[PDB]
């Protein structure tokens, strides 16, 4: 018996374990099935982290501080461990005379010990070294018969799958269910627990931070429970203030709510931690930080940058994702290099984007991509590209290239995603997309933006029909998309600034090789001269480099006429742009 | 090792009959074990034991009642003997009738002790009343007795339903009404608490009205099986509701909707955007929906007889924000009826208990929809420090420039998003908006932003 | 690895970002003196599942051994930071025939505190071994290892290229550092950087 049992009820007299707040009503039912005649054996099935063990260490204090019926008065709890009986036990009987010296040590204590059985599933198959099964059917006589008061502590999940198997010790055990407290149900449980992590870290976590860890952590964290979640917010954020007291007027003690949004930053890279320092100056200038990527798209640059500043500001609805635009313009405007330099905004790289390509969705089957495969099918256990993308990493930027050019009913699937921030997979995990900007590219409209976009403006190039069959033909997707933007055809002052982007890039690609180029103020007016084709928006100029400049570029520098340290200067002798050195 | 199992060794003795054994396996157990040796399934004639009536049951209960009332020193009366054979058999489904019964005349049993013990309601009596008060925490499903606090709650649960959904008073009606049936004991305890067809236009607060009935019984949100039906617009997706078959990839993980139904049998299921789903998945639901029983892949057929199941559907949304305002709710919920008629099968249409029309948001409900949407917006600015009052003269900028008729409440929340908080969060990031002066939203005449 | 319940990191990420060379580093980082006062003098324990499970041919072998460890664990008095490489190896490990597995006998000791485990998956054996193990997936704060960027992988071969220079007996430029992480970053798309 105490070879294979902790005490939870001398773990409780020395103090060991933790306080227990709340459950008054999971420990009653979890007395109450104790003190039963027959099959007193209460099982705490819950989810992982919902405070099932801390049931049972906090009856085994109840039991000790008298707080207990009588009957339970004087219980001892012991916790059996279930690896320690199955350790030794290579021999036939071993582990089945192992396993009866402990019922008949059970017995010996005429009822006067509550029996605690962590991970109650391990107990379904422990011995089984024969054929039919050994611990279960081994106690499944005398946990039927009223004799082990053996408490359970399985999840839901390990209950079905193990126990839930043997039927017939699944009846033997009561199902004392555990829920996931409230994040008000959890602020009292951090409350009276605070002092052991104060303890422990040698910090004071004050109120704040525990208000701030239940509610942060409710709201941020989507694959934690309730108390375990909002706990190792407290824990950890008092591990890292006592690092930077440890080791490097420079030394805080306290743990705040800052420093609880600070390590739930760094858990799930969804921006939480505090808008005072010089990145609340990046946000101030987020549309001039877009505007050297995104020349024009004023409408549009705006509109996806007050989307993020309502989200830093803690302004954005909490329900539904940061940001859901529906980019539509003509092509070449600038829709996917907005959500190119959205990205290299919020993530400094320009990859850094779950960008759905929509132009592979043009059959209604091909949405179960974004989710997964259902139970059973081929490329279930792989889950879905949208889905897996956003369960790693929360805060994305998701972008939709070319949604009019997928299937009209792929738009279904993102009913949930943009006006819930919801999409479950096929192996049923809810992905929370309250975190993801939802950006929606499409040339809707492009020959309609081409034509009226000089004669109205842009409140009417953004609506103006009044009786017309279809300005955006889907239904009730258009108003759960939270701003729709206009992208307007790009003039020529526009592509006389993105004939310099184009080339600064040109000039870092040069660089890399050891050649400086000058352009002339000529030879750039002659790009945006012959690089202007007004609906094709801004890839002519891209081919006007290409051709007009890197075409002989490329030439000349395999043919040795350039060398690099000489500076190379496009200059227009006739009307060609020529590379002299 | 090599040795002589007991299966083995009995084998001479019980075909002879020297050995007068009996047995006591399950079904379950004698298959999977005794009889895959079929020589030693040869040698034991089975009894078959079949789970007793609910008044075979009364009769077991009535016979042990006085070795449960003498190791618990209570006396268990015959309302509380009739009340766990007849109670048990209809709220517990996992388990079996003898055993159930008597977990419930036990357990009540032991709950009294506690309340003489650990403390006219100290009193060792089980009585009906508290049988059902061990049922209704075994399962979840609120069976008790529910005397005032719970009975004041859902005698106001319209005006309790009504703080979050503003109009559709023919649907919180028809929410509130089916949770009265089931907790006033009226409900037919074959079919689901409520099938609700919630049909409307967008925007209208269908979807809503399922977050705040799923709020009203659960405090959460979130306390809904949701089910986002346009995740099953493929035929193959019902293997997601009820789980693959044996044999198959996540057979083990069971469904989606019977394995959440099958831990928690008291829930709301939301069915959202039910016609995206294939036509095909609605005969998952039919089983569903009367005589509710879903079965998994794994054989387990789950009870939905408990649960409210909505299913919110955009289908006469051209045909209500046309026709609303010159029908009555008589003749409009008739000709969207013609219209759920082509796109569910007659069979679907006839299990639903409550077709349900949303009616489009007119302007004075638009204007109340103004005020839980900035009331969400100051809770969350009190969470950062911020006092934000809003003018009369900018709730009707709110209740004018967020009010569409086609699109429901969305545009208005669109119309916060826009011209409440992204000027705001302009502010707040700035700084020029400090905290602790109460922030004062007013008019210019077109639109001036927070001023302190 | 310093908080009191449930301290087990884990360098999770893509294969080859660097997650079994931070419990290297971190084991470098303990002997140099540059941990904080509560790692001063710690060991970093590479426990191998392929040792445990060897042998264990008998019924019970692997819960004597694991159990073992654990019990040679606790008389360290905290002073071991275990570390599983291919922590989804200890999910289902030493399953016999229906008995729990190295994840189910660690899990009383993972939440608790007593083991300071470190685990070094990949994204996608997680999500297919401890993501289905929701109570082991729980006891295991996920430390996102991120794919450096080149800057950062530049940083990373001018360390390692005195490594690499005395394998070889070569020298290594800085431009062959520079070309190295610049041009595998563009053309080499199966690896990560
Ligand atoms: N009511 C409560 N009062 C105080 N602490 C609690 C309470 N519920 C949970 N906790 C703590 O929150 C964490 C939850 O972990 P446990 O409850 O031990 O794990 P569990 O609930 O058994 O779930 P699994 O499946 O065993 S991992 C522990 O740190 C508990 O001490
Ligand atoms: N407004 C702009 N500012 C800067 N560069 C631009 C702009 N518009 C186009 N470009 C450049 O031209 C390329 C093509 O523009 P894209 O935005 O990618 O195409 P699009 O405008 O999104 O429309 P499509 O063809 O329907 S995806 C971009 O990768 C940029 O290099
Ligand atoms: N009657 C209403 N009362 C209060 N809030 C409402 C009401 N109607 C809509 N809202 C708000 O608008 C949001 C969207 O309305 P929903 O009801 O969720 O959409 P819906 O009714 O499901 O229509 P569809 O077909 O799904 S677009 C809700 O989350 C509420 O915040
Ligand atoms: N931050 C770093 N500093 C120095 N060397 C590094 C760093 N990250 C990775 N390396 C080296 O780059 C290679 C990466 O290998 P590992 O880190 O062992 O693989 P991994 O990240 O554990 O992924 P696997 O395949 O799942 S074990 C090794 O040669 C490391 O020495």
């Amino acid at each position: 018996l105490k070879k294979y049992t902790i005490d939870l009820t001398e773990r409780a007299e020395q103090g060991k374990l933790d306080p227990v707040i709340g459950r008054d009503e999971e420990i009653r039912r979890t007395i109450q099935v104790l003190q039963r005649r027959t099959k007193n054996n209460p099982v705490l099935i819950g989810e992982p982290g919902v405070g099932k063990t801390a049931i049972v260490e906090g009856l085994a204090q109840r039991i000790i501080n008298g707080e207990v019926p009588e009957g339970l008065k004087g219980r001892r709890v012991l916790a059996l461990d279930m690896g320690a009986l199955v350790a030794g036990a290579k021999y036939r009987g071993e582990f089945e005379e192992r396993l009866k010296g402990v019922l008949n040590d059970l017995a010996k204590q005429e009822g006067n010990v509550i029996l605690f059985i962590d991970e109650l599933h391990t107990m379904v198959g422990a011995g089984k070294a024969d054929g039919a099964m050994d611990a279960g059917n081994m106690l499944k006589p005398a946990l039927a018969r009223g004799e082990l008061h053996c408490v359970g502590a399985t999840t839901l999940d390990e209950y079905r799958q193990y126990i839930e198997k043997d039927a017939a010790l699944e009846r033997r055990f009561q199902k004392v269910f555990v829920a996931e407290p409230s994040v008000e149900d959890t602020i009292a449980i951090l409350r009276g627990l605070k002092e052991r992590y104060e303890l422990h870290h040698h910090v004071q976590i004050t109120d704040p931070a525990i208000v701030a860890a239940a509610t942060l952590s409710h709201r941020y964290i989507a694959d934690r429970q309730l108390p375990d979640k909002a706990i190792d917010l407290i824990d950890e954020a008092a591990s890292s203030i006592r690092m930077q007291i440890d080791s490097k007027r420079l030394l805080r003690n306290k743990v705040t709510d800052a420093e609880i949004a600070e390590v739930l930053a760094r858990w799930t890279g969804i921006p939480v931690s505090r808008m005072m320092e010089s990145e609340r100056e990046k946000l101030l200038r987020m549309e001039q930080e877009l505007h050297h990527r995104v020349i024009g798209q004023n409408e549009a640059v705006d509109a996806v940058s007050n989307a993020i500043r309502r989200s830093r500001a803690g302004l954005a609805d909490p329900n539904r994702p940061i940001g859901s635009f529906l980019f539509l313009g003509p092509t070449g405007v600038g829709k996917t290099e907005l959500c190119k330099a959205l990205a290299n905004f919020m993530f400094d790289s320009d990859e850094a984007m779950v960008r759905i390509d929509m132009s592979e969705f043009m059959e209604k089957h091909s949405v179960s991509r974004l989710v997964g495969a259902p139970p059973g099918y081929v490329g279930y256990e792989e889950g879905g590209y949208l889905t897996e993308a956003v369960r790693r990493r929360p805060y994305s930027v998701i972008l939709l290239d070319e949604v009019e050019k997928a299937h009209p009913d792929v738009f279904n699937i993102l009913l949930q995603v943009l006006d819930d921030g919801r999409l479950t997979d096929g192996q049923g995990r809810t992905v929370d997309f309250r975190n993801t900007v939802v950006i929606m590219t499409s040339n809707l409209g492009s020959d309609l933006i081409q034509e009226r976009f000089g004669e109205l403006d842009y409140a009417h190039m953004k609506e103006l029909v009044l009786g017309v069959v279809s300005h955006n033909f889907r239904p009730e997707f258009i108003n759960r998309i939270d701003e729709v933007v206009v992208f307007h055809p790009l003039g020529e002052q526009h592509i006389a600034s993105i004939a310099q982007i184009q080339l600064k890039r040109l000039y870092k690609r040069l660089e890399e090789r050891g050649y400086e180029i000058h352009i002339s103020d000529e030879a750039l007016k002659l790009l945006s001269e012959n690089g202007y084709d007004p609906v094709y928006g801004a890839r002519p100029l891209k081919r006007a480099i290409q051709q007009q400049i890197e075409n002989p570029l490329a030439q000349q520098i395999l043919s040795g006429e350039l060398v690099p340290g000489k500076v190379i200067r496009l200059e227009v002798n006739e009307d060609r742009i020529v590379a002299v050195q």
